[PDB]
């Protein structure tokens, strides 16, 4: 909408108060004019028609329980934008300040979220398996990272290319969670998953096997479900990324950790300069080794640790 940039206040899904950038024209809309061509948040109103209505509020205060998912989708889209701009000099998901659009209250009791090619979409969950999924900063950043991948590598969403696509979204979702520095970890979706159970999540990058996902190539899923295992085989790559950052000994192979910033630089370089739509795990190792070589030198610790981590997960 055309209007005046304003700043509202509300509470997110987990009851945290935060300020949000809004636009005033009769109503206050969830439209942040301060980031690129805008961040826009919509109400799907329990239906599956997208995007739905640009979120409008009478008084610029967003404290209703119904508001909470909208507050978080809008706020965390902004944090993710900040991460890509400040850390990688990338302006929105296309690198050209594309408007970022999110819809909440998608369907009834919908236990998922997704990038649909155009925008991010968040279910409210059924209150048992999930609370509203925009409450998870790693979730929001995972989904917006699919947009980044769409505009860069374009990894096809099936088999090994799809598992890489999935891992890239887990890696940057997690790096954004660390950037924001609120209860960061190497797990995915812990903030919104199972409000009745402490300490669980959808996936673990540090120990994928904790939730039944492979941590070595020898254990890859070869079946047809989940598009050839894209959320399962991502464990292999996530494990490699965790090792490059944090280090450790995995199946008797030792990796010296080089830290999250360098992990981020190496995978962002691989994503934007070397990976293709059909890149497999072997080609990802090559891309990451070449990216570390470009940044640090063929004989650097960084290159060595990338090699070590891929060796540890059985990827040559
Ligand atoms: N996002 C993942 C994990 C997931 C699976 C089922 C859900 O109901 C929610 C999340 C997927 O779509 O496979
Ligand atoms: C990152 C979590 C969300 C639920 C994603 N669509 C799966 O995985
Ligand atoms: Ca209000
Ligand atoms: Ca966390
Ligand atoms: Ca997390
Ligand atoms: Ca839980
Ligand atoms: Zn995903």
């Amino acid at each position: 909408i055309t209007g005046t940039s304003t700043v509202g206040v509300g509470r997110g899904v987990l009851g945290d108060q935060k300020n949000i950038n809004t636009t005033y024209s009769t109503y206050y809309y969830l439209q942040d004019n301060t980031r690129g061509n805008g961040i826009f948040t919509y109400d799907a109103k329990y239906r599956t028609t997208l995007p739905g209505s640009l979120w409008a509020d009478a008084d610029n205060q967003f404290f209703a329980s119904y508001d909470a998912p909208a507050v978080d989708a809008h706020y965390y889209a902004g944090v993710t934008y900040d991460y890509y701009k400040n850390v990688h000099n990338r302006l929105s998901y296309d690198g050209n300040n594309a408007a970022i659009r999110s819809s909440v209250h998608y369907s009834q009791g919908y236990n998922n979220a997704f990038w649909n090619g155009s925008q991010m979409v968040y279910g409210d969950g059924d209150g048992q398996t999930f609370i509203p999924l925009s409450g998870g900063i790693d979730v929001v950043a995972h989904e917006l990272t699919h947009a980044v991948t769409d505009y860069t590598a374009g990894l096809i969403y099936q088999n090994e290319s799809g598992a890489i696509n999935e891992a890239i979204s887990d890696i940057f979702g997690t790096l954004v969670e660390f950037y924001a520095n609120k209860n960061p970890d190497w797990e995915i979706g812990e903030d919104v998953y199972t409000p009745g159970i402490s300490g669980d999540s959808l996936r673990s990058m540090s120990d994928p096997a904790k939730y039944g996902d492979p941590d070595h190539y020898s254990k890859r899923y070869t079946g047809t479900q989940d598009n050839g295992g894209v959320h399962i085989n991502s464990g292999i790559i996530n494990k490699a990324a965790y090792l490059i950052s944090q280090g450790g000994t995995h199946y008797g192979v030792s990796v010296v950790g080089i830290g999250r910033d360098k992990l981020g630089k190496i995978f962002y370089r691989a994503l934007t300069q070397y990976l293709t739509p059909t890149s497999n795990f072997s080609q990802l190792r090559a891309a990451a080794v070449q990216s570390a070589t470009d940044l640090y030198g063929s004989t650097s610790q960084e290159v060595a640790s990338v090699k070590q981590a891929f060796d540890a997960v059985g990827v040559k």
